[PDB]
């Protein structure tokens, strides 16, 4: 069975009767809810349809609350919809008023300040582009370059220009709340490009007294120019191809998405590439050359976890987006799990130790590698390394299951809380023996800790036969 | 300036006036010419336009001639096209008729003969599925699994059903005849499945009395079970991902790809990679991310070159999907132009020397590495190691620079035949004086051989400054 | 502190009052008696006052038996020593006579039959050569070739004649049961040439009920030949350069010596260098340029002890010869401890860990590589990886302490049999803590096995604080 | 036949009716004049002898002057020699006196200046030893510690103790001028402890108009501390063992030589390694398993050279001592020739050409490596490389092939001073097919330069086969 992670995006397509129940028998690891889109019943709703669905097969699912960051938007059109065609002056204006053909407002109120003639503007991830020819006081005046459809609240880009926004927006800091309130996992922030922005993430979590990982998504120069800061000060990454490869020269995205890959596996912290990966899954029951190819790449890159967006959310094929990118893995992982070495010998104890570990189960071809942990650390510096070897994750934090659900090569096993590292290879035994493909007398390397239920208490390695006297 | 090479397709597109001039100028080096579809009017007014642009502009384009191979194709529809949905039943058969919906003939006179129920066909690279259910006397009934439209002459594929089929059909022979009159450079053979498969285009070649290189597409399993004796009996390969994908599992391609490179690399050969690395730009001007994505790891992977295929031949953006793949390689190579290094030392004598005309070069922080080539074979175990030096190849053979515009890193520079190694190097401080960018006592790496015009002869590298008596 | 050991012999210079305590005192690790020489009073004498030296300082002393083997010797002469002049021709009879100057016996009874003309012989490793003219009965007729001094029983080495002669001699046997009741830790056997030249060693011990670590000593073609099979019937190997250098070309020795090295910890083996490594501070108190070399060069090879055999036994200075040995060893490890690197990733439960247990410590700056062990196999296994860090050996078996003196880099600790993983790891924080150079605090990894006092059943690593809750 | 050069010194024991000319037969590539004994009578007749030796077998013989240096020695007793027993009361005065037992006169009129109690004496490279315990006035008081025989002008050492002294004594400057005008090829210096030393030796050379190439000898502490500079001022280097084991400490010797070999290699310049390498054959007709041991390991370490001093100087066995030095050095090559790898890729013209010359010759099997050099400085990047391919030196100047006699690997051909690289192929295919070793068709490969007879003009590798027209 497959290694590398998937994360699906929720929405419309996902809402028909026990679609996401089929997601989640076909792969899910991890749900996506997308606060860009959606009312709070429409998300409940899914989160409700996601617990169900784990909790019934009982596979891991991780619930994502993606925040919509300081997206810049259209107003509305008194049409609900125009068509922007090749040749046509366009007026984007900060002042107040419904939209019409040739005048629309938009969400940055700093427009008029920071556009200047020259700047473009990408619609929709790149679709429709315009070129700024002036700023009359409150108006943007636009020439249509390439030309398409614009309707309601689309979303647009204006690269190389310098956007004064809130990390967080009023909206976010509501989403957050209601997403910490409803029991998510693990929270997305669009648009980071300071280390700092991590900061009134968990300011926010205080106040409510509930802090989950926070995922760093990177789609700005300010993001890759502060890639390892940000690496060090988030839980984990995102490669946000969309906005990133619109924001940056699309051709810089694929050395991008690499380098962040290599940062987050250095530093033992899940990376996630998003965005486009199966695009054409949306209209067709197969995807094309390119985008078996994506995929496959993202698996060598070293990527713990691959995402889909609308293939998902609002495609024709869910499933068979699912089911196709998990082909995919499972296809690569075949011929080698092997990912690109670390350019650094581990340091921390527990890198050391999983390290270790993970030469000793290979050696000894041991069945399994298990790691007891509290926070997930200990198991993350063991995924990061790519063993062929299976990699369970004991811990007595149910979260902490659905935290590793984004975690390359991990199952988890949730345990009563161990006052002994006695008592947690018995309860390996135990949990282990349940399963069919276990047996009394298969061997297996167990990583865990003293004084138990301590973070970073990591010391001890322990090569143990299942049911056999050895401790 | 970019190293990687670049396939265009032609077709309609490339036919509105001075289209193929524009690819030429935004960095087409090799036309393929699709002999699955056009007249050779179409053809030939297609090959004068290429050999104008690469004369007048003094670009190198190699003239691809691709033959349509064995391919099976529908018969013709009295409506031209009808719309086959999921869940009707179809009969394809081997009789003679004017097709309608529910009956239609195909190329394949063996289908009824070789086709059992629970067989899967198919349509146009993919889109619309079906299954055998019935093989009636001279009919094929099959239930429509995943539904679309289909017109006169579609191509299907049945994978894993063994194909009786010539190597070269009736069609391809008066195909290959006119492109050898015609004055083709290489010529790509479809659907190879053995390696003596050369010998049948070879024979043509000689009652017609003029060879070029053949050009293995690889599309089947009988191809990739035989990679190697293929890669050593062809002069290059063609990873065709389109007919592949469908003829093994979507899934193994990406795979496939990367181990045919090597091979191809391995045994010094021209590798060209194939088929929808920016499909969507038939549609759209900009690519998704996953398409920026394949054509970026064809080059870390270590393609000599990329293709388009409809994304000239009949797409809306043919130059920006041309301009497209070139920033994407260039991207790439900015970065480094370092490919997976090759799994054996260097035993013949022109490999040996290449390699240490690289070393040289490359540790002397030489201009140029220089090599002299008959049939091009110097030049290519040089070009295979991707040095970021330009590759500068010397040639009497006009050909052998249309030749070597499908090898990795190679400008050519055609020159009188000369008697002596000293000629060679007055040639190189002549034809390199010309160019800007070449002047007096700039260092240059020069491989040649004597007896001078004879291949495989290349036994020397002289360390050159330019125009200085060091000879 | 000095990580290579020092083995010593004994003989008339170590009689002397406390010579062997100032021996001990100055690191030998090993003290050598040679059953060629001396009666049993004078090694029982020995023996003793070893034992007392190593219980009054502490420091491990192991107490090698060597075992004369089929030596081949000269009778006796009428004279006691007699002039063999370079141009005098000799008569060496297998019948009994007394010897005259020109007329001795040997022990050899089976070299009439064995003997060819033009077959050489040298005496006293080499010093006086002559050549077998003819073998006249029972006479063997020789011509002096290179001149000197004999007196009686002096030894004699007849290279590439096939010798006949048990593996134990009757002497062999009786000088074996001798010193397995007298406590001798070790037994080194002379001219081995097979592997099952042990099982004869073992039937001896069996009888008298004693079993102790067998020494292969390598002096014969035979051995070299079937190095590997030796060196894994055999517990260690002792190179034996005095005899290896008559029995081959004294030029190829050297590479012998290294390969014997490197075979003996593949295989977690004692491997010891012997003989003439100081040989000139028999007569000077400082020895050759050369000397300094070889035992500098021992030491980088990797041998995990270092022998003096006239230096101690019968020199003027054997404690120079011990302190300048320690010298030397001490200049080249304080520069690197290390060893040419392993031809094979470990396979066996106790070479994984062990390494796995080194690689923790290095990387986590340990102060101490803790190993519990029964046989000393598990500490073998770090031993031959030689790390910087410290290496101490716990047992609950004296011998072993006594065994593991001729280990590489290894102090021992007797302990009670512990019943419990913790008990050994209260036991080693108890012993380390008496040692001023051990604080509370201070890193160790300690190595242990369950269930405990098991052979092999070593299966634990633990990263323990010296005096902290963390097991 | 053998690579590694052999280096005799002359003295009494070489001064029998040709055995110069016997040393030579048996392999001496290298005759040491060392000019610390001997009259000019005495040298003449053994420079005469060299050359005729050289000229008559047509073996290579360079001829090396050695310098005596600051040597700092004791001065003449009334008895020509006395014995300093330990226990004894020694005065060592800087004033005028014929010396008895208690009281000698020294050369270093500095030492009543510069010594101060405490102070360590080592007489004849360390087998007296003294300790200052006062300086009254011009004497210096001293109590042998280490006891033995002194004679008249025996040397002393004065480990620690900053001397005062010029690189070139008057006595120097004499035997460098008779040395020059003698014709010696290169000349060696005692004592260096500067790069600037190697100054004052070209200005007597530049007087005189005579320049050969200098040895720095390394034997001082000043030496090592400079070691980089001194190999880069000076053309070669020697390991001077003997006074080196006395000034610095003798256990630290080992790892200068292998640091000194690799410093040498690394800029291209020979090392010798010198003294006591046999000491052991000066009394007997084999060497002890340490000296064996020496000569090996100089191999191994990378040395160009291995030196006899004594062995042939005044010993018993000149003969059976280079003979045996020459089997050790074919042994350890039979096995390879291979050398400690260089820690920096080449950067030099000369350098990178010779290293890619190598890598073409080993991996097309050729016959040999051939390079043309004016000043020998192409070739000695490549025998420092150590193939075990011969390596052929090409030189119009007669001098180059007696200083490439300590080069590794090296056998050297004069020919005529050519004007073109297709001469100096005609050359060389003209030399080699005079050898029977040689025949048409075998492959060479040829390093070569232009303008010829220029320095650092190589730039050319050329892959021929002998007497066949590929030029
Ligand atoms: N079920 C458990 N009971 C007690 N401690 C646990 C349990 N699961 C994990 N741990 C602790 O997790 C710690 C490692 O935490 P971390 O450094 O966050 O991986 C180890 O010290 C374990 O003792
Ligand atoms: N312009 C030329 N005139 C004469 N020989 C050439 C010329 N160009 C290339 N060659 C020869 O091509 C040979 C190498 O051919 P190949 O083995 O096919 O690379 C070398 O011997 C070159 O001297
Ligand atoms: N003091 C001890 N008490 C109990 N077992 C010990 C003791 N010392 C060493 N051992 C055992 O030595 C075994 C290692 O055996 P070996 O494979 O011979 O190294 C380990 O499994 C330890 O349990
Ligand atoms: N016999 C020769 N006649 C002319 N030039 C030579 C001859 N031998 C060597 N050389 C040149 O000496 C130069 C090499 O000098 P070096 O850099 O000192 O080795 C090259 O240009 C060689 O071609
Ligand atoms: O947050 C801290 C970082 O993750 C570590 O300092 C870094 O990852 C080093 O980890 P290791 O030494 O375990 O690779
Ligand atoms: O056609 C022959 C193949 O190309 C060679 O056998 C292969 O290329 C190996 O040659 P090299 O030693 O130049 O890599
Ligand atoms: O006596 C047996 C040998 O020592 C082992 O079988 C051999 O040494 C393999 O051990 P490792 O795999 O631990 O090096
Ligand atoms: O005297 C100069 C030195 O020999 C060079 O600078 C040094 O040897 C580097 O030369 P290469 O780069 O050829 O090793
Ligand atoms: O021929 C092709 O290009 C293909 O099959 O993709
Ligand atoms: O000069 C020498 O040869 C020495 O000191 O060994
Ligand atoms: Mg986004
Ligand atoms: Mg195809
Ligand atoms: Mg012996
Ligand atoms: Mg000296």
């Amino acid at each position: 069975t497959r290694r590398g992670k998937i994360v699906c995006t929720l929405g419309p397509a996902t809402q028909r009767d026990d679609l996401v129940r089929a997601l989640v028998e076909a792969g899910m690891d991890v749900a996506r809810m997308n606060f860009s889109h959606g009312d709070y019943d429409d998300h409940k709703v899914a989160y409700e349809r996601v617990r169900v669905a784990s909790d019934a097969t009982g596979r891991a699912v991780g619930v994502l609350a993606d925040l919509q960051g300081p997206k810049i938007r259209l107003g509305r059109f008194a049409s609900g919809a125009t068509h922007w065609a090749e040749g046509e002056t366009v007026r984007i204006t900060v002042g107040a008023c419904e939209g019409s053909h040739d005048r629309v407002s938009t969400t940055y109120k700093r427009l008029a300040q920071d556009a200047v003639a020259g700047d473009r503007v990408l619609v929709d991830d790149g679709k429709v582009a315009l070129v700024v020819d002036a700023v009359e006081g409150d108006d943007v005046v636009c020439t249509v370059v390439e030309g398409g459809p614009v309707s309601d609240n689309k979303g647009i880009s204006l690269p190389g220009m310098n956007v004064t926004a809130p990390a967080l927006s009023e909206k976010d800091i509501e989403d957050l709340t209601f997403a910490l309130n409803l029991g998510v996992d693990m929270v997305a922030l669009s648009f980071v490009r300071s280390p700092a922005d991590v900061e009134l993430v968990h300011e926010v979590m205080d106040r409510i007294g509930r802090r989950v990982p926070v995922i760093a998504k990177l789609e700005k120069p300010e993001a890759i120019d502060n890639l390892e800061a940000i690496v060090l000060a988030f839980d984990a990454v995102m490669v946000a191809r969309g906005d990133l490869g619109v924001e940056l020269p699309l051709e810089e995205v694929p050395l991008v998405q690499k380098r962040a890959i290599q940062m987050a596996r250095e530093n033992a912290k899940p990376v996630i590439v998003a965005t486009q990966m199966l695009d054409s899954m949306i209209e067709n029951s197969r995807p094309t050359r390119a985008e078996a190819s994506d995929v496959a790449n993202a698996v060598l890159d070293g990527a713990d976890a691959l995402m889909l967006s609308g293939e998902t959310s609002v495609g024709k094929y869910p499933l068979a987006a699912v089911r196709t990118m998990s082909r995919i893995i499972c296809a690569v992982e075949e011929n080698s799990t092997a990912a690109p070495p670390l350019t650094h010998i581990p340091r921390t104890k527990r890198g050391v130790i999983s390290y270790a570990a993970r030469d000793i189960g290979e050696r000894l071809d041991a069945k399994a590698l298990v790691a007891f942990t509290q926070s997930g650390d200990t198991v993350r510096r063991l995924a990061r390394l790519h063993t062929p070897l299976p990699l369970l994750a004991f811990t007595a934090w149910p979260e902490v299951r659905s935290q590793l659900a984004m975690t390359w090569g991990t199952e988890t096993f949730i345990v009563p809380k161990m006052q002994s590292t006695d008592g947690m290879i018995r309860q390996v035994d135990k949990s282990l023996l349940e399963l069919a493909r276990y047996k009394r007398g298969d061997l297996v390397v167990i990583v865990a800790g003293a004084p138990p239920g301590t973070v970073g208490s990591t010391n001890l390695i322990h090569v143990h036969r299942i049911g056999e006297d050895d401790v």
